[PDB]
């Protein structure tokens, strides 16, 4: 016979910095709008609101919760038999839900970092194996540049400036140091792009998440749950 | 005659990863958008529980089965006990989400296998224009030999290389141009950053590994209720 | 007297792949979309499934087949004598316009492949032509160098790296090396430009291409073709 | 009265290619999409279809062609016999065809004539650019053979080149400046890739062969009926 | 008491591919799309279709012509005293709009082309006044080095490659070359940009249009006019 | 009662060229394009006709005149005979046009002025940031005299220049970096392109000329009519 | 009882250039197009128009100001006691407004142009502490190419071009110029980038902005308020 | 009963400069334009106002207090005198908007707080990537120590650097390349600009200051009006 009433809206901006953050991590230029995350979020509650409403009504002794546009923010209400107890269970249930959709929302934050950290790590590999085969071949290339070097008596580098070398002009760094390039291939470091060390960037920010109750928020107030001062009619 | 409901949605993004990242591998920037798989995935459900819908009314004793927007879908099934009403609900979601699940991770595996094909005999064709490049650069280093010959450089006449042209590969003098030339054979082909990316996606599409977590088609909001009135 | 009904859909991606690669390969960045391929693959179907109820009810002996948007999938219906014929000629009729769309389909892309195939070799001829002109025209710049070396009385080359020449530099390689380039210039090679290796690694994949029945599917069932458990009433 | 309908839509693609190809030669990133040339080009018969209609009604014995959609489009002939109605349809849709497909096709040759003339005509004005061109790069020259003979260089005074600029052109000495000069009238202008891209087009557009098979502008889904009932 | 009629529609792209060019070269980029120049100029001959109505209306023996869209091409009708009259004075018609707009648009595009070349001779122009101020202070630049050169006693050039020069470098060619350069600062040509070639080349490809009555189209006949077979009612 | 109509519609795009040039000139990129600066102008003509119309209405003896669409657009006046219908519409529309156009040329003169302010303006500034640049290059060539006169390096040091760097400026030799300092007061501003680009907007902006020619608001579809009756 | 009316539209651009080059000083790439600053201006004279309508109506005396769009430019009126008054009120209060606004808007931009000096002036200062992080940790690669000059014993400079150096290849400078390198490191310029002296251009370009009553203008007159002949009714 | 108005618009882009400037530090070019700013403010002021209509309707003495569109928005309250009504509104108008001013500077100091963290944190791991980077250098480094000794090269053989490679860090000599390895913990690490953009983004992030002033979400058009009748 008393109604208690709130309004909600999208969570601010601030308030959900930790979860643009972490999408920004793990999607970087798809990650999601902030703007489109806020009308996710509170479309999120505003959903397991109405759930909660279902399963109210659907009790022996129903109970009347509603929530619905305020024009045509969300407006939601809580029919109660006291002032008082209508505006505490109102608070009750909006902090219930947000509990629920919060967690939701952690475990399946935490879900995605978990399989973005074991695609990074898959990727790292199969690039590494791409630049052991640029190596490998790389160190091919030597072995046919000391043939030309041995063929052209060439012992010594002929080059005076340190400088790319391609197949044909490899063998102007002299069979000496073409022999050790091949003798050492095995020590010799491969060739890593910009792109494979973007890789392990993004791998060590994904890392270094953590999800948190303050990671995410799905709603705030425009106005608590009010103390209706007249009953209902 | 006892009414459960469910409220369903959606499935969410952390839910879907396998699957998004595969249609990454494969499709790389004409992969669809997360957002757009999301509705495609609750529709792929939602067409197949109106189709479950109905298949249940074409019976001896049909059942009602319904699906409509509540944002998210409700979905209701009329039973003739409360716990029968629930226990349906709840086995005819699981039966229509186990058809799908089965269908997208089927038609999954069939594109990386076609993809992976397609990726091999992209490596095979590129080889064949590698070839083709590798033959004639053996060719231009049999024209320079000539012009080395005629201006009787054997040796190397470089202090740097600044890259080798067609024009002054006779820089490097006959005995090493002539050494690249018996040699040909053993000489590797010359791959391009474009090739690698193709080996790098093979491997990639290789290492994909479907499975029942790699995509789900939809989240509960709210499961079966049990109802409490007739 | 019973009606058999089946609901049907746009082909999954997976099963369209094949195609879609040969139209990647032939339009490459003008292709169409996955998704709009889905569309055009099922609109096909439906637009000859409702030519076949038409040819169907134009009969001394009309039957009646039905197709049309299930809300507010296609959902597609056959009137039979019989509840298992009906479910017979329905699934029939689905299999007759699969055939008769698979069967267009599958011609025209192996026709789009032999006038794409053409084309290429028609423009690997035509940029063949270009780059004779341009070696021909090189030719030429090293015949003008040969005068100015020969005044400058430079025999053997001045410059100490491999590098471009340019008209006005290309004396610098002395009058030995112009001239052997000027005498064998029928056996010095085209210098081919990565557009023209584009074209030819296209040509190769579209020979490679192999249109079969598994090319391309224009449906899948939501739905089988029912057995009606009741009379039509 | 017997009617016959047939079910026409959109040309395919594959039908369409050498029509595309065209346009691409032609009018290059500004050459319409194929689905839009598609839609074009079933649009024209379908005007053309619906003038012949309308035509048919003004005669002494009016005829009754019509054309809607069907997505598609069906259209239909009212005939005196069930063969005939038929026959005549067949009969209109050819000769609409017929037309339709000379227009274009002769329109197609105009396009062609008319470029092949304008990248002519620009081959021609580039060449008075290049020649500009070159005529200051004489200049140039004549200046650098000043500035080498003030500083007494006859040789070139270089180990390689880096880029060729108006104030280092004297390093290649008077000797070889003085021959640039002299030998001006056979030195080859200096042409752009946009010149070869002009050539390359003009070869690409003379090579075009318009024919009966360059276009087409409707398929069947279903051809005339004969009609079992009056 | 008869009506002639016929359906035009826009002019083909074959048919104004001289005017289609010659925007081309006026405009660049920014010349409009065929397919808006096809609506623009059948646009332009429907209004003024229309206008010739309302003039042949304002007449002491009013006459009935009449346009409008086929469906909700455009038809167009005539209303004559008889069946070969009211074709014959349809076809007139048609021609004497079609003459008008034309005359109109050619003139136009005359006045367009001259506008482009005198703009294009201006830039010409100013764009030479920027390239003489920027020689004026490559010379000042040559006037100091000089200096630098002088006080170092450098008189022949240091540098043993050709390569560009900047003013802290200029002086390592040597003052005797930095002097001729100096002494001869009249005839050292300008350095022209790629850009002011572009505008030489715009005003070539300008004063090469040659406007005719070939050069544009306003509209095609779908149906040239009718002969009616019988009279109106 | 007598009345007159004209059929007026969007200036022609070579009518309006030398407008349209101004207004690239100004703003360059940001200039509006040619289809909208047509319905602009026409636009402008309308409202402004409309507001004559409301003024005529506002008289002792009121009179009517309108427009409205034909998308072009019809005007129409009511005269009190045939000749003075078609005399007073065809006055009304040059009073129109005569008002519009004075407005436009004014504005546009007032656009150029202040666009030549500002980019003379700019040059200013400009200058001031390539004299910060020159003085902080001197400064590098203080220090660099530093390093040169430990090493001892009185004469350059180098055979080519690849860029000129702080730490590679000693190379030049402390006779020649000494010469730089001692006349930096005589050393050039080095002006980027961007300067020059500045430079070459305000010699084009100064090179405009706003006539009667410039800029138009409409073209006659059809001129006043004599009406015929009444 | 009798009403003046007058017609007003959007400023000119010619009239606005100096709030709009002064936005594009203040923004840049982000400033407003010119069409909706256009919009932007009348919409605010619009605006307050209509609320010292409602300010003329909340009096002892009420008096009768209207605004409207002319189609559903605007039209306003105002209804005197003659047709003098009327017309002169009318003018009176659109200069009243106008006033109001113009006050408002040049307010808001010396606002604007003093917070953008500020953040300008802030940027210069962050800009040169990472400048200067910079050369620090150039002079601690010096430091350590003059450990490696000093074991290869390199007191003079090896290299016979100006050219970048890097860590392993600073040594080459030799120790005589590494030393005093890193002894007059406090006098050694900062490396200052394209970017840095954008800011200290804008900065300079902002100062040299000039609000006045001539900067923006929110209206024209289409027509001017009239006279009117006869009373209302 | 005495009704009080005012009409407010969104917060001009003067008053909000402060805000917007902050938005661009730690947003780039994700950050809101203006436009959308000013409306997402005086949105967020309307939502509050009427939120506290509710507030004022819940009290034993119910208070009307509203707001519409005019765009700009009309405001409004209903007071027991003319005084009453003006000041009231007024005070409403006043209480909402310090609310709202609380709530928007708070988030945004929070918002502050986390990017400096996270820039913090970017620095720390960009830093571990630089030194796997210098760690790798330092063993290509090692290996052509190994090249340089097997060819007896102990001093640098070069004239100049084109960067440094692997294959031709051999040429620098076995004493600098020995130094190099030996002083390998001295020696800094290479950051990209990318590196020094977060340093940047950092300092300024750090600059901001909140203030009473940062941002505002409405204007007066019309202050609260005293009304002159009931």
């Amino acid at each position: 016979k008393w109604t208690s009433t709130a309004i909600i809206t999208q969570p601010d901006v601030g308030q959900i910095a930790g979860y643009n953050n972490a999408m920004n991590v793990i999607y970087g230029q798809a990650a999601p709008k902030v703007s489109d995350l806020q009308e996710t979020l509170i479309g999120r509650f505003s959903s397991a609101f109405s759930a909660l409403a279902e399963t109210l009504d659907n009790q022996e002794e129903p109970e009347k919760l509603t929530i619905e546009p305020s024009v045509k923010p969300l407006t939601v209400s809580y029919v109660g038999q006291t002032a008082e107890g209508a505006q505490m269970k109102l608070a009750q249930y909006i902090q219930q839900v947000d509990d629920k959709v919060n967690q939701e929302l952690e475990r399946d934050l935490k879900d995605n970092i978990a399989l973005g950290r074991k695609n990074l790590q898959d990727s790292l590999r199969t690039q590494e194996v791409v630049a052991q085969e640029q190596k490998d071949l790389r160190i091919r290339q030597i072995e046919e540049a000391l043939r030309y070097a041995d063929e052209a008596k060439i012992t010594q580098p002929q080059i005076q400036q340190t400088q790319d070398v391609t197949q044909d002009t490899m063998f102007l760094l002299g069979s000496d140091a073409l022999k050790s390039m091949i003798q050492n291939e095995a020590t010799r470091p491969l060739a890593f792009s910009p792109a494979y060390y973007q890789t392990k960037q993004t791998l060590l920010d994904i890392k270094n998440l953590k999800v948190t109750a303050d990671t995410v928020h799905v709603y705030r107030y425009v106005m608590k749950p009010t103390l209706p001062v007249r009953r209902d009619s």
